[PDB]
This record gives structure tokens, sequence and C-alpha cells, in this order.
């Protein structure tokens, strides 16, 4: 029953694909196609537009995601051709000098062979191309504590880090066939950082805080028509509170708030005065400050729900049902001053999608 | 088949009540008394120690409330027995005054007698018993805009108010027999306000804004063991970013956020200054400032989660289980910086509780 839930999803997808495309007419005889090839050899192979459309259906019905407005020019790199592990190290790196884009983030999925039968051909260990390293022992905490578990899997496989805040964790896959994953260090003069300072308080810089320019997350399986991208990294540029009020923000990330508080001057001693509020004020402030200056591309949360709204409004004009996750599209400033707030959304999850898979390490 | 949701209803509310009130033993006896007497009169009468003790439960099941850590200290005032209009007024001027109490703010319920056959007894029409009217025409906006179509009924019935930004909406109800609501206004010696000024902002008074001190919700449906109390007002103390993300920052409410940043010195032009957000922590300083200055009871959203969070481990030590509304329990202002945002909460509806009801005007 495995090949009726590919024929299933594959019908649907083309149907759908070839719709949008203004190839209607040709569904018929490509479906023709699949399912020979399916009899034949339990599974199909995207054309190269099937493949394109499928990765920017996949962000189009991602519900939590903001950012959609832009799904359709979405950089597609087709890397189903790559057999080896120097190939997918070459790609990873592509991949990051190609999204940077010199700061001018490009939104870009880099898309490997899918999985044969439930078989990973390429398996990447990463939550994201471009993260910094965490570690605890001895009630010393270093580093992204998110990122724990991970780097202790890394430092078992003969890499060490130099235990900053901010070593940046190697590329780490295992090919089929392999019984370990191989790491290669990140070439520095690929990965931009951005320093983060106040436009108005001198004293934010000695926090001695930064951040990586690009978010490429590397864990999710895109499934378009049944077949199983799990490898497919994807990148876009941050919306500022993602740094400003999670990564740096959250207890258990780097939990800078009271840091926060002491350089722009006011106490952290009472709930009544509001001091996380306002320091999670200024330091996404920060945040946005910092990426403009140095010329990388980041959004506020007021213009990516204005720019949310117009994908709505295009939904809509387009005959598209909208599908959203209210929980995660509010921004965790400001939420309500957002039209997203005074809402509701459809949840329901529609293919082709990404999705999440189990990690490959504990 | 009325009486069979209603004896089915009362069953499971006298069982659990009794219960919880170590009367187990008595629960038999009582519902074949229950029994009798719906087959009789279609319908049955709350001991008092049932009411009571129903009406905390319908606060402590009450999804969307962050504040039912303190459920069993609720004030139930049982005013059954009213029969005029005179001794419904004198009951709602009781109200404020017991529940304001100087300041010192009560959680308090007056509960009026059941609707008899989905006929009510009494028909309040205020959203709450203190609020502002609001005024809209030839593009003059004057007011609160969420009392707008309340207000121009009340003019219907010839009453006519000011037009300053603050009017004190009349008590309007409808009493069972009579075709037309009657008016009361408020004393003022009964309304508590609280004018807003900022801690270190001298300038913020320029601003003349202010709001009142109790929220008094008047048009919700109390439902106790298949007893409909349709009027049932109730209160509690505010929680700060009541008034300051919402109902002095709305757009569509007293839209003050410009008028804040002008006069905390800051530009309101571009989004990445994140002025808004900027604007909404003075706000919301200012009016947890304010409230405390003047002595009367208020909480912020962090000690209001904290209380929250002793809340589940009360329930988990009771072994009652939680419910909840995520997206109302969380704040508007720093949701992640709560511990609401980083859980889930189941949102099933559990009897006793309360409901909304239509409006009796348009
Ligand atoms: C172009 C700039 C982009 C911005 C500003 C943006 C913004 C965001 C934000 C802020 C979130 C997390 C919301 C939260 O934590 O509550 C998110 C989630 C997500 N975004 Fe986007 N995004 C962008 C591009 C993309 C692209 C290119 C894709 C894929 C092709 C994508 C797919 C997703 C997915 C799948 C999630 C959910 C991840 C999960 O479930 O853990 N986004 N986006
Ligand atoms: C003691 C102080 C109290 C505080 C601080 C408090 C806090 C709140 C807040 C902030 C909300 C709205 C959340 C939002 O808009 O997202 C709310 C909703 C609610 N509260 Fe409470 N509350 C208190 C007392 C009470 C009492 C005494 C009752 C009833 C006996 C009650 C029942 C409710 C109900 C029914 C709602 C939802 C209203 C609706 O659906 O429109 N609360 N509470
Ligand atoms: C492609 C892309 C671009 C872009 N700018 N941002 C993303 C999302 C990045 C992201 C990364 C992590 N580690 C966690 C979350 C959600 C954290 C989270 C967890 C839970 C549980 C709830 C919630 N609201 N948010 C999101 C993807
Ligand atoms: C007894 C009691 C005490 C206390 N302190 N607060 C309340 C709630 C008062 C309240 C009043 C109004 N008008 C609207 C909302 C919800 C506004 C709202 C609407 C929607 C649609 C979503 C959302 N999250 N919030 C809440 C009751
Ligand atoms: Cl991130
Ligand atoms: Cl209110």
């Amino acid at each position: 029953e495995e090949k009726e839930i590919l024929w299933n999803e594959a019908k649907a997808f083309i149907a759908a694909c070839y719709q949008e495309l203004g190839k209607a007419a040709e569904v018929k005889d490509r479906l023709a196609d699949i399912k020979s090839e399916i009899d034949l050899t339990g599974s199909y192979v995207h054309t190269k537009e099937e493949l394109e459309h499928g990765a920017k259906m996949a962000w189009r019905n991602s519900n939590r995601c903001i950012g959609r407005l832009f799904w359709n020019s979405l950089n597609v790199i087709d890397r189903r051709d790559v057999r080896t592990k120097e190939e997918v190290r070459d790609a990873l790196f592509h991949h990051i000098e190609t999204a940077t884009n010199n700061g001018k983030i490009r939104p870009t999925i880099t898309i490997f062979p899918p999985e044969e039968k439930g078989e990973k051909q390429v398996e990447i260990w990463n939550h994201q191309l471009i993260r910094y390293a965490g570690y605890e022992s001895d009630g010393e905490r270093i580093g992204d504590p998110a990122s724990c578990s991970l780097t202790a899997a890394c430092e078992e496989l003969g890499w060490r880090g130099e235990r900053t805040d901010f070593d940046l964790l190697p590329l780490i896959f295992r090919m089929k066939g392999d019984e370990q994953p191989v790491w290669y260090e990140l070439p520095r003069s690929l990965v931009i950082e951005v320093p983060i300072t106040h436009p108005d308080i001198e004293a934010f810089s000695d926090l001695e805080l930064k951040w990586y320019g690009v978010p490429i997350i590397s864990d999710m399986k895109l499934e378009v028509g049944g077949i199983h991208y799990n490898a497919a990294p994807f990148n876009g540029w941050y919306m500022g509170t993602e740094i400003g009020a999670r990564n740096l923000a959250d207890e258990k990330r780097y939990d800078k708030l009271k840091k926060v508080a002491s350089v722009i001057g006011i106490a952290a001693d009472y709930n009544t005065d509001l001091w996380k509020d306002q320091a999670l004020v200024e330091l996404n402030k920060a945040v946005l400050h910092s990426y403009k200056k140095q010329g990388v591309s980041i959004v506020d949360h007021h213009t990516a729900a204005s720019q949310f709204k117009r994908f709505e409004e295009q939904a809509e004009e387009a005959g598209r049902k909208l599908t959203g996750d209210w929980t995660w599209l509010i921004p965790p400033i400001s939420p309500a001053a957002t039209h997203i707030f005074h809402r509701s959304y459809d949840n329901s999850i529609v293919k082709p999608n990404y999705f999440y898979q189990d990690k490959p390490y504990e």
C-alpha cells in the first residue's frame, strides 16, 4: 500500500501543479508515465519544473510562516545528482554563499536525492547549516543551550569546540551506507555575522552580542507528490523578533534580558516596572539597527505582518484557501499591534509541505 | 427533552459539587428531591451552597481567564429574590460598591433569578456595569467605539450623553413583562476612576487619559447544573495590559499610541524603530503606576502568569484536569516572557461555566 499512497499523492500534486502552471492538458499523459514508472521502479522522478514549483507550493502551505508573500520567488537548487560526501559538502557551502549573497539574502532551497524506500541517501544532522555550539558541564553553561546535544554528538566524532559563546558548529551529515556521519568546519569567509549595537545607547556594545546572518533550516523534510526529500535545507532572512525575543532573550537560550536591563540603565527588580518588556523592546530595536547598518537583510514584525496581510489578499484573489497557525504567526513582541492577532486561521495541513522528522542522534 | 437535558446536567453537577464539598453521602437523596421537583415544576432550585460553589466552579473552568488561582475566594451574592426594577438597580449599585471596596477590589458575582423556560426574568443590556459611551457621526468619533451601538440604543430611550470621551453609560436592563428596558444614571460617588500618569515622564498627563477601576462583566450567562443564570454580573481586578494594550491602545478603541509616542518624545515614522512597541511598554508602565499610586487593585502580566502557574500546579495536585485557551491566556505584551507561551492547553469546555449570549439590541 506504499505504492498506492504514492500514486494517490502523485495524482493530486500533478493535477494541482500543472493547473497552476497552465499545463492542465498534459496532466493526462504525465500521470500515465508516472503510473508505469511506479509499477516498474516503485517510485517516480520529478521534472525540474515539478520540483521547483513543488518546493514553492510547500512554502506557500507552511501554516506557521509569516513570510509567505514571497513564496513564488524561492530560488530552487536541484542537487538530486549528488553521490559523494564531497559533493554534499560543496553543495552546502554553495547554498550558504548564494543564499547569503553578500548580505542581500536570497530565499533558497537546495534539494538532495529523496528517500528511496524510507531509506535516506543523505542524512543531515544540523538543525541549521549555520548555528552556534552549546556546552553544559559542572554547572558551567557556554554558548547556545539549544545546541547542547548536537554539540556533544559532534565531539564524539573527533571535533572539538573552542568553547566561546559563539563557536560555529561544523556541517555534519551521513551518507547511505556509512555507519558514521562526517563533519566539516565552516569556512569563516562564508559566514556573515552581525555585532549587536544600539542606535542611541553606546554601552550596549559592552554585552558583546552578535548573531549569524542567515537562518538555514536543514532538519525538515520536503514532501512533494508523495516523494520524501528528507534532505532539503532552506533559508529566508530573519524577522527581528526571532533574534531579539527568542534566540538572545529566552531563558533557555542566551538569556540576556537582565544584562540588557543593566546596560540600558533600568532596574530589574520589580515585575510592575515592566523591565523585561522594556529590555525586550530595546534589544529588538538594537537587532534591527545592527542588521540594517551592516547591510544584511532583516524584517521587523510590523512590516512582516503587513506583507502577510497581502499574502492573505493574494490567496483570496487567486481562489486559494488560506491556512495558518495563529500561535506561530503572531509575533512575540506586541502581537496585538498586528492584524494577525485579531483574526483566526484554519490550521489544516495542505501538501506539498515541510515536515518535522526524527533526529538521527540523541 | 428540555427536562432530560436539565436532569442530566443536574446529576453531573450535584455529584461533582457535593464530592468537592465532602457531601457525597447526600448526593443520593438530593438528586431524588431534584427529580421530583423537575417532574413537578419543570425545573429545580439550587441551595445557597450549590449556587455559591457552582459560580466558583464556573470561574475555575473559564478557559480564557489567567486569574483563576483565586477561584475559591469569589464573593457570591444571591439575589434570586429580586422582583422589581428598583431592587435590580439597587443590587447593581450594591455590587459596584462592595466589589470596589474603596479600591481594594473584591472579586464578586451577583446572581439574579434564572431563565424559567428560556424566558429571562431580568435582561441586562450593558456589557459591563461601568463603561464609557461611544459616538460616531459625520466622521466625528468620541469616546469608546466599542460602546457605539449600546450608546445609540440608550439614546433611543430618552438618555443623552454629554459627549466627552469618558461619559459613563447608565445601567440599562429590562424586566420580564416590560416591552422596554429602563435606564438609571450611575451615582458618580460609586465609580472610582484612575487618571493615567507616568512615573518618570511628566508630559504623560497632557494626554488626559483615565480609566475606571473595576471591570464588571454583565452580559454573560452563568450555567450551573442545567440552570441558566443569564443575569449574573461578575468582576475581578484588571490585568494592566487590558487597559494599556487593548482599551487605550487598540485602533478600534481609544487608539492612543501615536499620542503616547509623541509625549514620550519618540518619532512615530518607521516600523523598524519599533515605536509602537516602545509606546505600548510606556503606556503599560503608566497604567500600573497610576492604579498603584491611587490604591486601586491591579496586576501586571508577569505576576498574573506566575499566579496562573500556581493554578496549574494546584489543579494537578487536586487531580483535576486543567483546561485553557492559549490564545487568550498569553498576554498581549511580551507573551514569550511568560511560561504560558511555552506550553499548550486543552481548550475543552467543562461546566459549570460562563457563556456568551445574544445581545437584546442591535
Ligand atoms: C523570506 C524570509 C522569511 C521570513 C521573514 C520568515 C519568517 C518566519 C518566522 C518568523 C517563523 C517562525 C514563527 C514563530 O517562531 O512563531 C517561520 C517559520 C517557518 N518558515 Fe518562514 N520565513 C521566511 C522564509 C521561509 C522560507 C524560504 C521557507 C521555506 C521554503 C520557510 C518556511 C518556514 C517554516 C516551515 C516554518 C516553520 C518551522 C517549524 O515548524 O519549526 N520560511 N518563518
Ligand atoms: C481577580 C482578577 C481577575 C483577573 C486579573 C482576570 C484576568 C482576565 C483577563 C486578562 C481576561 C481576558 C484575556 C484576554 O483578553 O486575552 C479574562 C477573561 C475572563 N475572565 Fe478573568 N480575571 C479575573 C477575575 C475573574 C472573575 C472573578 C471571573 C468570573 C467569576 C472571571 C472570568 C473570566 C471570563 C469568563 C473571561 C473570558 C471572557 C470572554 O470570553 O469574553 N475572571 N480574565
Ligand atoms: C526558513 C525560516 C526563516 C525564518 N526567518 N525563520 C524560520 C524559523 C526558525 C525557527 C528556528 C527555531 N529553532 C525555532 C523556531 C520556532 C520556535 C517556536 C517554538 C514553539 C514551540 C512555538 C513557537 N511559536 N515558536 C523557528 C525559518
Ligand atoms: C471578570 C474579568 C476580569 C478581567 N480582569 N478581565 C475580564 C475580561 C474583560 C474583557 C472585556 C472585553 N471587552 C473584551 C475582552 C477580550 C478581548 C479579546 C477578544 C478577542 C477576540 C481575543 C482576545 N484575546 N481578547 C476581555 C473579565
Ligand atoms: Cl533561529
Ligand atoms: Cl475591559
